């Protein structure tokens, strides 16, 4: 057996750990799929490249309301797929080389890793290795309902849909999460009619109810939305696919995209042989120092975190990287803890949505004395420039102190507009201070935040 | 003579002064032109409404770089003018109503006001009034070169160009400031040929040298740029206008736009009769209490401020309004001081520009030990989604402390992207904390700021 000071399962956020301070130690990296993890190859980055092209198309079909006449002649889907992965694939693959060929003290294994012992890992390549410390960066994988993975019909996930040969005439999406609603926006804007099937009574059910409700009402005018009904059976009739719901409705289309959720891959690693505890949802249990229940074993990313988000896994990687070099199970004094406090999320759909902190419901359930202002985009000068009638910025702050508790933006550049709120929240800045203690450029999209704060009572 | 507790010259930011705390006080408002001041009617608001339509036109003409085929059929200038001012004039006039219709104890004068005495004001309507306190909100007026306003040729300024009946085939602009380059962006994107004549060797001379330099290179590939030689004569040959420069070049076109700068309106008020001091360029002299040299008189806005910016003038009104109600010339303890420190500016041209703090030159001339990072838009995942090759985020931070001293962004949504820097600066937030002490949404335009901070040397 080959011994290492460090073994890393997962080339996602796991690849960000080895830097200069580790040069004197030999590292083993295990990657069963594409190099670079879900984020680079089939997730955050390539998705938003399609979203951008879809937003350009939306600009064109709506240009009349601004007094500019234009026609959307067509979309070259193949050339879009060509352009996106024409940049993604050389990058994923350039890093794979770096780790296996420059490899100053690194060894890459291309197999499914599995714990056979304490720090004993079957590589899936026919080898077994040992490590002084191990980091689990196994991420998550799409959840496929049994009704789909038994019918025998062709279905898609984020792992292949972005590489379709042609644009589907009718896309049927199973799911109401951010993956489903982002793909609905991408495809519908480019020319596909999208049908979305949701189990819940709203799309993006788990967001603030005012955001979830209004987006659903806007979505109903853009896509064929079917809520409240779980699917019951799937039937493939040639190239056409039919999906039967519990209420009896049958949704037929060209391509079936499954986006019902993601499952952390901890259950695939044989963690029981390593003494790594799994909780009730399949995430590996770690502490504020990302140290698991097992010695010398850390975890990060979708395999452990409650927020299956890249910027979270990257933050935790900074913590693991530092805690890796000290006396982890001996000295907590030199250890850094992970800050899981003001985690933002974004949905790149139309309208685009971003959040951070608590929903208004969550604020009241905690029994908080709050003030709330929902500011309309079309009420600031920049919102008029856009002739906006959908955008809102809802800020929930606390009465008396002005301590902001949450912010929810639905509208253009939502993931960027919220950043001043993320910033003020993360550093304890009061809302009355954020409004008046700085200048806001007039007139820019930013002014919606300022007026949201100015409309807040105390 | 009619006596008042307060007289206000200027319906721009001056109209924002009377609130609830003045209900028991009689107020006189003097406005010689259109109600609402420059920003609402011929300035801040209507320009950015045109700029957005120009961004729609640009999106369509460049959309193929994303794999979307579209044609710019035409531009409906008349329909642009109606849509912009179709909401602007009912608002200006709705506000004119409110002050004469709600008017609890307020009187509006539509005439050119001039100080004839201490606090004695000729209304320009044939009356003379006095007030216990006076606020000057007279703003500024366009500067017209003598060669232009003597030639007898028809010329336009920002006060009428947005009300042209038709789109000019070839627009000739005299100026290199933010007004010239915003209008250069507006017309060229909509179909006009644009010639820009600047006396300087760069457009936007007053920006960070790297920002001004790259923007000029980009402008030169979009417009007919004439640098380094001042104009000498203007001669009209029918409807066509020809402008001769000092080097001998003659730039001819159909429409002449003058955008060389603005002059504060202090010189027109007969101010010496009031003992209100004017400095060396014509702004009314005030202190941190917006107090002029004469008792009972304040000033604000473009008529006094060094920053002829709306968000500044609105802030100064907040100070004047509060200090108006106390004994400013007796007890400074209860008074509001104006914060003129982290004033941002933005130019809504192609590419969009925003700045705050110190330029690299200003930082070095001030003898600070600085570090600089110029981050390109196309280096974060969102820059790939746009296929950006022009955007930059330049951050100037101090070595050792990481305290930011300046930030300069050229690219999409520059006035919104920069706001986290304005905020972090305004509350003394360091780069080391701002970068890592908060979460940034992946992948959004915001990440360009994050990596700019990550690239700073200490
Ligand atoms: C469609 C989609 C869109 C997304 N959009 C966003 C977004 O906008 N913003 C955001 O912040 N996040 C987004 N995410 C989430 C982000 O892509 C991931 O959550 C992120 O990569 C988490 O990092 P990770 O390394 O833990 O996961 P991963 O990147 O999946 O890393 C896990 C790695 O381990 C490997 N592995 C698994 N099992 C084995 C084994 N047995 N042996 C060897 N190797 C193995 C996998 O091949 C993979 O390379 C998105 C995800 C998806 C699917
Ligand atoms: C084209 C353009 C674009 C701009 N864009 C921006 C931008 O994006 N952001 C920004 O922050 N700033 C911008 N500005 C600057 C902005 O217009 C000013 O900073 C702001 O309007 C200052 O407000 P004010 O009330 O002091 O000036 P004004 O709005 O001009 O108010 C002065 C008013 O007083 C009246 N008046 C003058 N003299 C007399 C008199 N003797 N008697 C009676 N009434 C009188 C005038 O008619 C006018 O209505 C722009 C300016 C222009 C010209």
């Amino acid at each position: 057996m080959t011994h290492y000071d460090l073994a890393i399962i997962g080339s996602g956020s796991g690849n960000s750990l080895p830097d200069e301070r580790f040069d004197g130690k030999k590292i083993a990296i295990l990657e069963e799929g594409t190099f670079g993890g879900t984020c680079l190859n089939v997730g955050c980055i390539p998705t938003k490249m399609f979203v951008y092209a879809a937003e350009v198309a939306r600009t064109i079909t709506t240009a009349e309301k601004y007094g500019v006449d234009a026609t959307l002649d067509g979309v070259r889907w193949s050339d879009i797929v060509k352009r996106v992965f024409g940049r993604i694939d050389p990058i994923s693959a350039g890093g794979e080389r770096y780790r296996s060929e420059d490899s100053p003290n690194t060894t890459v294994y291309r197999g499914h890793a599995t714990f056979t012992g304490d720090k004993t890992i079957d590589t899936g390549t026919g080898e077994t290795i040992t490590a002084d410390q191990v980091v689990i960066a196994a991420g998550s994988r799409p959840i496929i309902p049994e009704e789909i993975a038994s019918s025998g019909v062709k279905y898609y996930t984020n792992e292949d849909i972005m590489r379709l040969p042609e644009l589907p005439e009718h896309l049927v999406i199973v799911g109401s999460g951010f993956i489903a609603t982002e793909f609905a926006h991408v495809f519908s804007a480019l020319g596909s009619r999208v049908s979305i099937i949701g189990r819940s009574q709203r799309l993006l059910r788990h967001l603030d109810d005012e955001i979830s409700e209004r987006f659903t009402e806007l979505a109903e005018q853009k896509w064929d939305v079917h809520l409240g009904s779980p699917l019951t059976s799937v039937r493939g009739d040639g190239d056409n696919i039919a999906v039967e719901l519990a209420n009896g409705t049958v949704v037929s289309g060209d391509v079936l995209l499954v986006a019902v959720g993601r499952q952390p891959n901890g259950d695939l690693l044989g963690l029981d042989k390593a003494g790594v505890e799994l909780d009730d949802k399949g995430s590996v249990v770690v502490d504020e120092y990302q140290r698991t229940t097992a010695e010398g074993v850390f975890a990060l990313g979708d395999v452990s975190s409650p927020y299956q988000l890249k910027h979270v896994a990257n933050h935790e990687a900074r913590v693991v990287q530092h805690n890796l070099l000290q006396d982890a199970w001996k000295d907590t004094s030199g250890l850094r803890s992970t800050d899981h406090r003001f985690v933002p999320a974004a949905v790149f759909t139309d309208p685009q949505i971003a959040d951070v902190g608590m929903t208004e419901k969550q604020a009241r359930d905690a029994g908080l004395d709050i003030t709330v202002k929902v500011q309309a985009y079309g009420d600031v000068a920049y919102g008029w420039a856009m002739e906006d009638q959908e955008g809102i910025c809802k800020v929930i702050a606390e009465r008396g102190t002005g301590r902001i508790l949450g912010a929810h933006v639905m509208g253009t550049q939502a993931p960027t507009v919220i950043q001043p709120l993320i910033q003020a929240m993360s550093f304890g800045l009061s809302a009355q201070d954020m409004a008046r203690g700085q200048y806001w450029i007039h007139p820019a999209l930013a002014e919606v935040v300022e007026n949201a704060l100015l409309g807040l009572d105390i």
